[PDB]
């Protein structure tokens, strides 16, 4: 009955917007949102000069054509009246391009000039004086899809004009000085339905998202139904958890951003979890056995759907590497991760009656550097006692990289009961190939709301640390979850969190002068270009 | 090249076959093939009497229609007959004898058009809303006159026989009932030039037998969605790592299959993935490998025992091993005296000396798996010592925890004792076991740091599946999942040709494991408390073809 113009002539927008130089109140509590990425141009060029992968994406999207679908499209376009896509740009933009790469290859180029007229453009490029003139020009042409590509105000002229069907939008995750903003996309008009894998090109991370116009072989298909004949017409926590709760999450089609490996596991435990009591007395939803993989060559996987802070987590890791068991070393730096596990009362309830407050016993650090040595107190001298696993793994990686025995184990069975509590991060295995280091960490118990997000960062940083001091490049961090759980108190915060759309991940920089694993200090670590959503108190109370 | 009758009128076969009683004389070793599964009936009824799940599948396939596709099917059938153009149903077609063994309460089959082949009876002999036909040609005539989705031949062996002989079946939906029963009626031997398996289901248990569902195919003797997928796939290049050393036709059958849902494919796909994308690397061994890092398999022990089927495996050895572990033994002589040699090479004078264990007696393997399970932290002396009450008896602790603190996230069994690694004949590959109890059911994750896919993993799966059963039983729970995590996952080069062969065999329904139910303590099990039932498998593959 009714159908809109954009949908009929298949009219699209494709852009790339970087972060924009600013100056703010004082502190860097800089709130991020979608308008964060708006930088289109600087003085006739891209604010970043050159990006080999966005270029490959642009050329891929604006020259891809599917002939065997044209029949349907032609039929559509005529019902009011070699195949190539149409690209459309403003004048500034067309003169920004070298004559080398003009006209744009395999594309019907179409410029908007109120000025110079048709009869001097010597190729087969078209020209039109107004945006309603394009519509008529697509009537007289055989083309697949039409792509607006061109300058601030050409795009601007479509918030009200509503001729765009989808925005193909590259997020370039780095700050450049910019002459031209991009129009503020109205959340009520266009909504994101797809997010890509995160990449590294030309010394920045970037991802590709898709906004869509809001509306406010045949045989073997039955065989699939047949093979699914023994499902349930329901879920499990359909009695607990509702559909409409995950409206933005469920609305997405392509969820390829690596942050979805974490969010999807939350989803899976919420929808399919098993309801259990536990040691705490808050209950959980639990499942058993998952795996995530992060590509550290391309990004640093610091969750972006909430705010995470890493000073504490980095000090803790530095404190593990030194071999320390002294809770006080962390408390004097206002790192309080282990405080509650070092109190008189907590140690008493563990039957550690003869243990000094904050003497956490032969926990991670003592096992990494002194496995099997007899623990006394947090102040004794342990130099050259026990097995220095940490040193042994760095020597294996350097000298026998194809060894299958490169493991770092904290689960010392003899010593569990002397620990303030037994370790969650059971062990680390390493794999080296083609100058690259990959790390698996097995976690026996995984608090998906609070713990896991830090656990990922922690072992990613460590995989970087281990790689730099071994003259290797980081490849994958691989996280295996044993008993994976969402505390009930976290459920509401995590519903909120699943409905947020990830930003491209940050990068981690290490001070490259550090060549020995003992030699890192807090200042040697820098998280760059961390774009993130607002913090979530995971227990929303007090 | 024009249209056959079975394609136009969508004529299919669906059956269930069990295994059939016999006796073997040259070797007790039974040979198995597709024709292993051929029992259809017995004294007028099903050989197994009843099977709820096969029933439920039968009902799903023979009553499922998609209204959206009928318009097109009409056209197809109208265009072939040279003709133009209440809820839609399927046809089922059966022999008279099959009709006569169906109870009246189920007759005619609900929500389906029933058609009965008979010479000796005619429509007057039936009260029921059914079509009678007296030759095969008349079914074609009828199907041309009726409105229907698909047409399923539902048996009689006489009916299956003549319909397969005339090439009138487009696919066979074949249920493999993996048990043996008395039979007098048989399904015809299929012709593998005429019909190829293209899909294999998950494996299930129903009514005290496993079963799966396969599909044979007749051999030839809002939609702006697709485009975004192509965009997001703009940076994945077209070739694979070793594809130029690993050739398409070497996986002809493997890759010809459409749905590979049998749980054995979790193993077979990891092999495939290492062959195609694995890293070429040297190793401790000198043989070199293809390797990758980080995989997970899951097997549902409530539904089957995942003993691989695409090659022959025996378990006496790995069961004796496991019992030896449980007793806490480190004496390799104990196994050799049971003619189990799994630990033999690791125990020689030479091997021990090359590990620098010059003061270790031959076959004294040191503080390995069993010692760590029963005495972690104790000082190892020799294999004859009495270590009673020394070290942490981890095995007893996890049983206690499973019984009395089932929701603990600390039920772990760890063999990687970092202090004792060098005193071991060799360091452990199966590093740890973690347990999980929900709803009277026990799952097990085992993490394996180093995984020989050709040779060890198949035994490793088996081992830890039995141990999940043993532990579950002595804690009064039901076994649920065995979950297997592979770290360094590798294919030895010498094994490739042999795995290329294995990846093109089609799995059989898995067997079942039963344990003596009287054993209520983990230490009281003996070899004869274990039975593998209904193991159907392809032939032995020696992985060294150089042997
Ligand atoms: N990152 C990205 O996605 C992207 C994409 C394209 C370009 N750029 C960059 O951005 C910069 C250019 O930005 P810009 O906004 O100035 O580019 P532009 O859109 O090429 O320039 C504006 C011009 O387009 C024409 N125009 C605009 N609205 C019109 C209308 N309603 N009817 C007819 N003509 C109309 C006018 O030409 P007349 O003067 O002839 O009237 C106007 O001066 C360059 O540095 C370029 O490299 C970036
Ligand atoms: N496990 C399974 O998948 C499955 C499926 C179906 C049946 N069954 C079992 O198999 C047994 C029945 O098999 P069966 O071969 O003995 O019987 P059947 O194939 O059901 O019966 C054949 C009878 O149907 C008629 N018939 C067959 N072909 C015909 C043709 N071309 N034209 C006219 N009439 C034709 C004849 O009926 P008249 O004698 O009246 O001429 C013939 O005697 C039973 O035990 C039943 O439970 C098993
Ligand atoms: C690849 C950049 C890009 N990415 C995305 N995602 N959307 C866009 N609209 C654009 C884009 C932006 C501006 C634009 O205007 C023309 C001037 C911009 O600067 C360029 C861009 C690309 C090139 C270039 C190049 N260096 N090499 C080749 N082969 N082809 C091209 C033409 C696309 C030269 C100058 C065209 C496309
Ligand atoms: C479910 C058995 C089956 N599975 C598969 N996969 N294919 C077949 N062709 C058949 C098959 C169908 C009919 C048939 O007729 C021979 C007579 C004995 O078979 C019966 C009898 C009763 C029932 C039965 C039952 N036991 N309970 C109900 N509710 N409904 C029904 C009829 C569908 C099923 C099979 C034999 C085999
Ligand atoms: O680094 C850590 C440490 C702890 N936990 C969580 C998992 C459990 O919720 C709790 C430890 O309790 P037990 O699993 O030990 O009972 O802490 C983590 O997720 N990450
Ligand atoms: O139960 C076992 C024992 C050994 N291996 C394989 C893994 C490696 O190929 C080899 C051990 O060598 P290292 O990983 O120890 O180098 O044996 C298994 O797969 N399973």
């Amino acid at each position: 009955m009714m159908e809109q113009v954009c949908d009929v002539f298949d009219i699209y927008a494709i852009c790339a917007c970087c972060k924009v130089e600013s100056k703010n109140e004082g502190k860097k509590n800089e709130v991020f949102n979608n308008y964060t990425f708006r930088g289109l141009g600087n003085k006739g060029v891209l604010p970043w000069k050159c990006n080999s992968l966005d270029m490959k994406y642009f050329c891929a999207v604006t020259t891809y054509v599917n002939e065997s679908k044209y029949e349907k499209l032609k039929y559509k376009r005529c019902k009011y009246l070699k195949l190539q896509n149409v690209v459309v740009m403003g004048r500034t933009s067309w003169e920004s391009i070298p004559k080398k790469f003009k006209p744009l290859s395999n594309r019907i180029n179409v410029i908007l000039s109120r000025t110079l007229k048709k009869e001097d453009f010597d190729e087969d490029v078209y020209i039109i004086n107004k945006v309603e003139d394009l519509i008529v020009l697509l009537g007289k042409l055989n083309y697949y899809k039409c792509f607006i590509i061109g300058g601030s105000v050409v795009y601007q002229e479509f918030l009200e004009k509503k001729l765009i069907k989808k925005i193909y939008f590259t997020r370039i995750n780095s700050t450049y000085e910019c002459d031209v903003f991009f129009p503020e996309i109205n959340e009520n008009e266009y909504q994101i339905i797809s997010v890509s894998d995160v990449y590294t090109s030309n010394n920045t991370t970037l991802d590709f998202i898709i906004y869509k116009k809001t509306n406010n072989d045949d045989e073997e298909e039955d065989d699939f139904v047949y093979f699914n004949f023994n499902k349930e017409k329901e879920e499990k926590n359909k009695n607990s958890i509702h559909p409409n709760d995950f409206q933005i999450y469920n609305s997405l089609k392509y969820k390829y951003h690596p942050e979805y490996q974490y969010l999807n596991i939350i989803y899976d435990i919420m929808m399919n979890g098993n309801k259990q009591s536990d040691r705490t007395g808050v209950g959980v939803l639990s499942k058993f056995g998952y795996i995530m993989k992060f590509d550290l060559s391309q990004y640093f996987p610091l969750l972006t759907t909430k705010k995470l802070f890493l000073r504490g987590i980095i000090e803790e890791l530095l404190w593990f590497i030194r071999g320390e068991t002294n809770g006080n070393t962390l408390l004097n730096k206002n790192v309080r991760i282990w405080e509650a596990n070092g109190t008189r009362e907590f140690l008493d309830n563990r039957k550690l009656f003869h243990r000094e407050v904050n003497d956490l016993g032969p926990i991670y650090g003592f096992q990494w550097r002194h496995f099997g040595a007899e623990y006394t107190n947090m102040y004794d001298n342990y130099e050259n006692k026990g097995v220095d696993q940490l040193k042994n793994i760095i020597n294996l990686i350097k000298n026998d990289p194809t060894s299958r025995r490169i493991l770092l184990c904290a689960w010392n069975v003899k010593d569990l009961d002397q620990m303030a509590l037994p370790p969650c991060h059971i062990l680390c295995q390493f794999y080296v190939f083609d100058g690259k280091l990959s790390c698996i960490m097995y976690q026996r118990s995984c608090d998906l709301g609070l713990g896991v997000p830090f656990n990922i960062a922690s072992y990613s940083i460590f995989t970087h640390m281990i790689a730099q001091v071994c003259n290797l490049q980081p490849a994958q961090f691989i996280h295996v979850l044993g008993n994976a759980h969402v505390y009930n108190n976290h459920i509401d915060s995590l519903k909120i969190q699943l409905n947020r759309i990830p930003y491209p991940f940050p990068t981690l920089k290490l001070n490259p002068d550090i060549k020995n694993i003992e030699d890192f200090t807090i200042s040697d670590f820098t998280i760059q270009n961390y774009v993130h959503h607002e913090k979530i108190s995971m227990d929303m109370a007090a």
